[PDB]
DNA sequence: GAATGACAGCCGCG
DNA sequence: GCGGCTGTCATTCA
């Protein structure tokens, strides 16, 4: 196999690398890497090297990396650009591995681990690591085993060994229900004391040092803990054995040289794009697997004594959940994939600046071009996306259209790049350009409304670099589109397979099956066809990953581009992009309004009701009324109608218009393409209103079709309203949705009935479902002797009413800083001395105050403030009454 | 970023 | 008091 790297570090004048060699065994080597950098030279000096601007550069090969850095400092001290890749690990990686790297994930040691630390006095700070580590479950992907380290004796308890038979049993039998698919993979190791345990762990770690270290929150707790604990008990010298190169750096995040840490909690917050209200392994675990972490009774701090059997099983299942999630989401793989693509240390996968730099670097390197020295830049804010102010109201029929990959496309269309800047032009006001009344900026260069002018005669580095990715995206998606076709020509080729013992043919499922190997296949045994589709899958699976990676770079490029720490950052350019986009969305709004006014005979009617960055929402009321609502059989009939109107009437007008704008700004290439996204309206023959907007980023639509796919039942698309906020009490968060559903699909009368009913039934709801949820920060900065200080928030003042109601109690759950807290208003004259009273979330109020809380809680204020207030918000905008007998005059200002 | 809403707290008011 | 506002927090949505 072709060698590939595992980790790379720069220690002094040496590069330390862990890699898989020719035979496939893990190795480490120290290399006195000699980097090259470049300085500008005169035209005379012949040379193959040039900077992105064409100017000639001379290669300077150094004796070692320190001289390289030293030189970069003198160049700065003089005032002359020091060109070249300053991050030598990157250069070293680009040098040692210049060829697409094909990696064997079965040879990379990927470790997931979690520890347990019985602490009776509050969360155990990793920096103190003041308590014993009573358990460690460390799963190793290479051995595919769960190595468990159980501490038997601790200042907090001596316990029996953990039982595996018991762990295997069911809940009802007293077992811990550890899945049978890992039950034989566990390796238990109990110890007499923490020292014997840590030293054995430290040893195990040396015999199986991780390459990829993951787990839930390992970078913020597990690692810093184990590190500090070992450091405090044995020497710091010993705690360093945790690094294969014996080196560590304390940022409290311990960085271990020679290891890549992809905290799974961060890999989730990155590549899942599913903003969740909580990031606890339990919450996220239920979400992805419909099963959470093991359940136990009492407080964790007392679980090791009370039930050490469940304690150890809990630690094993915790590590196992993460593995399951990743078995689904595949993020570690995605990370490996992307890291080797750009030739960077896997952890850099988290950095777009770092990722793109390395990609553009290796590309320009292949052309003997040298990259610019990254200059320092003031962080200066510039304009961003355009968002229209919607007229608050109900909207019966709406169709939205989305510009595809807007920002990367604008980069390509205008050809925006640092080295393709060609000048500027007098900038007229942005509206003038939106209406084509401003003077054509230039008929020589490709322009942008902010005043920049780019060359059209050359391919900018950024544009070229982003286009390859777009192409590769298309390419791979192409491959795995065939892995599909070829999927059926093998899936049904097994429903009626002859009985001829043979072997699976040799075809490239990336490319559609030919006839020579299309029917020659639908006549093989059964032992082959079932393998025929094993290759069809693996292939397809491969496609998805590359295609997903490509999509992630494309969408992150602008991120890097707008960042002042990016090598190609340029305020002028960052602004060319966003302003251009700003013009695009409004110009096309102008066209859509014009086209629809003509094909409707109306005059100056505002069809586009809303736009946000790359989206426009068009009202279709008129288009529907042209055909007369009555002439439609069912709901599905008009949904079909609008779909066609869009595809054969609107989209062509759109392209035609965008096509005009391209010529107007003299752009290198027309890449502004729109897609019809949603189609919403109320159920035909119903009193439903279909949709409404209360303001920017705040709306709800009853959608029937999204990008072509027709739903069985309409799906509510709600953006920004309280139903989407986690601070809203469960019961309310679901009644508000029911209110919106009744409004869009059923109408005012339906809504009013639910409302009345909900009020009538509010007090019968469980006090936790109707409690607000909030996170407490600066909980101390606002209290003075247990009381609310100056500018003290509502949830925080609340916490202090809880504190001054349980002060002097250790069996009562404490409100820590950061974590979420339920909040509730109390009637005046309550024993707690204040308006609100919070307490930790996910828990029930301590029974020592509970009965009085359930008593004094101000249902009225609660209802009004969390339910009625926000609904009134929705109903006002939708011109609806959630209560019969309401006055029309209320909607007027004085 | 471009934006929104819950709340605190300081006006200006016979 | 309370509309008008300004600043602090808490949470979403491109």
């Amino acid at each position: 196999m072709k060698e590939f790297y595992l980790t790379v570090e720069q220690i002094g004048d040496s590069i330390f690398e862990r890699y898989i060699d020719s035979n496939g065994r893990e190795r480490t080597r120290e290399v006195e890497y000699k980097p090259s950098l470049f300085a500008h030279c005169p035209e005379s000096q012949a040379t193959k090297y040039f900077d992105i601007y064409g100017k000639p550069c001379t290669r300077k090969l150094f004796a070692n990396m320190r001289d390289a850095s030293q030189w970069i400092k003198r160049m700065e001290d003089i005032g002359l650009e020091a060109l070249g890749m300053d991050d030598f690990k990157l250069a070293y990686l680009s040098d040692t591995y210049n060829y697409e790297i094909k990696y064997d994930h079965t040879k990379i040691r990927v470790a997931n681990f979690d520890i347990e630390v019985t602490s009776p006095d509050g969360f155990p700070e990793p920096s103190q690591a003041k308590h014993p580590i009573d358990a460690i479950t460390h799963y190793d992907s290479i051995d595919d085993r769960f190595y468990v380290f159980d501490l038997l004796n601790s200042p907090y308890g001596n316990v029996e060994e953990w039982s595996i038979e018991i762990a295997a049993k069911l809940q009802e039998q007293g077992g811990d229900e550890v899945p049978s698919e890992i039950i034989d993979k566990i390796i238990y190791m109990p110890f007499d004391n923490e020292k014997e345990l840590l030293m054995e762990y430290l040893n195990f770690w040396q015999q199986k040092t991780p390459v990829i270290l993951t787990g839930w929150n390992v970078e913020s707790f597990a690692i810093p803990y184990v590190y500090n604990r070992i450091k405090n008990i044995f020497g710091e010298s010993t705690a360093k054995r945790l690094s294969p190169h014996r080196k560590t750096r304390v940022k409290e995040i311990i960085t271990l040289f020679g290891i890549s840490v992809l905290d799974y909690i961060d890999l989730y917050k990155k590549f899942s794009f599913t903003n969740q209200p909580s990031y606890s392994l339990d919450y996220i675990s239920e979400f992805e697997l419909n099963v959470g972490k093991l359940k136990y009774d009492g407080p964790i701090s007392k679980l090791r004594e009370s039930n050490h059997q469940r304690y150890i099983s809990y630690n094993i299942i915790a590590v196992y959940r993460v593995l399951q999630i990743d078995a689904k989401r595949q993020f570690i793989n995605l990370s490996l994939d992307m890291g080797y693509y750009a030739k960077i240390q896997i952890q850099s996968v988290f950095s777009p600046i770092k990722t793109w730099d390395a990609i553009i670097f290796n590309s320009l390197k292949e052309q003997n071009k040298v990259i610019p020295q990254g200059r320092s830049h003031p962080v200066q804010p510039y304009p961003g996306a355009f968002v229209k102010e919607p007229i608050p109201n109900r909207y019966k029929y709406v169709m939205s259209f989305d510009l595809t990959s807007l920002y990367p496309s604008i980069i390509r269309q205008v050809n925006i790049s640092p080295e393709t800047i060609a000048g500027t032009f007098k900038v007229a006001p942005l509206h003038d350009y939106i209406n084509a009344v401003a003077e054509r900026p230039s008929d020589v260069y490709s322009c942008s409304p902010n005043g920049m002018m780019y060359y059209k005669d050359r391919d900018g580095v950024v544009p070229t670099e982003i286009t390859k990715v777009f192409n590769q995206r298309k390419e791979h998606k192409g491959y795995m589109l065939a892995a599909q076709r070829n999927g059926e020509i093998i899936k049904e080729a097994l429903h009626n397979p002859n009985l001829s013992v043979d072997e699976p043919l040799d075809v490239d499922y990336r490319f559609d099956f030919s006839d020579e190997i299309k029917e020659k296949i639908k006549k093989l045994s059964a032992k082959s066809l079932n393998e025929m589709l094993f290759r069809a899958q693996r292939t397809e699976v491969a496609g998805m990953t590359a295609q997903i990676n490509r999509k992630l770079l494309i969408n992150s490029l602008y991120g890097a581009l707008g960042n002042v720490w990016f090598r190609y950052y340029d305020l002028r350019n960052a602004t060319a992009i966003t302003t251009f986009g700003q013009m695009a969305l409004q110009w096309i709004e102008r066209k859509v309004n014009e086209y629809l006014n003509e094909v409707c005979g109306t005059e100056g009617e505002a069809f586009v009701l809303y736009g946000d960055t790359d989206s426009i929402y068009v009202s279709a009321d008129k288009i529907i009324d042209k055909v007369g609502e009555s002439k439609f059989r069912d709901t599905n009939h008009w949904v079909d109608f609008l779909d066609k109107f869009a595809r054969e009437r609107m989209e062509p007008a759109i392209d035609r218009g965008f096509r005009e704008m391209c010529e107007y700004m003299n752009n290198k290439q027309h890449l502004m393409f729109m897609d019809r996204e949603a189609i919403a309206g109320p159920p035909l023959g119903s009193k439903g209103i279909g949709g409404f907007w209360t303001g920017k980023k705040r709306y709800a639509l009853n959608v029937w079709d999204m990008e072509g796919t027709r739903y069985a039942e309409p799906k509510l698309k709600i953006m920004g309203l309280e139903t989407q906020k986690s601070s809203t009490p469960k019961a309310v968060q679901k009644a508000l949705k029911e209110c919106i559903r009744r409004m869009l699909q059923e109408g005012e009368e339906s809504l009013q009935e639910y409302f009345k009913e909900f009020e009538k039934e509010f007090r019968q709801l469980n006090y936790i479902s109707i409690a607000s949820v909030s996170s407490a920060n600066n909980i101390a900065k606002y209290d003075v002797g247990g009381f609310p200080g100056p500018k003290c928030p509502f949830h925080i003042r609340g916490i202090l009413t809880y504190n001054r109601a349980i002060k002097g109690n250790i069996d009562a759950p404490q409100v820590v800083e950061g974590e979420k807290v339920y909040v509730l208003p109390l009637r005046e004259g309550n024993p707690f001395g204040d308006k609100c009273i919070a307490w930790p979330s996910g828990t029930e109020i301590t029974d020592l105050i509970k009965d009085d809380v359930l008593h004094w809680m101000d249902y009225t204020v609660l209802l009004e403030k969390t339910f009625i207030k926000p609904l009134e918000g929705f109903t006002s905008a939708a011109k609806l009454d959630y209560e019969k007998k309401a006055s029309l005059f209320d909607m007027f200002d004085f």
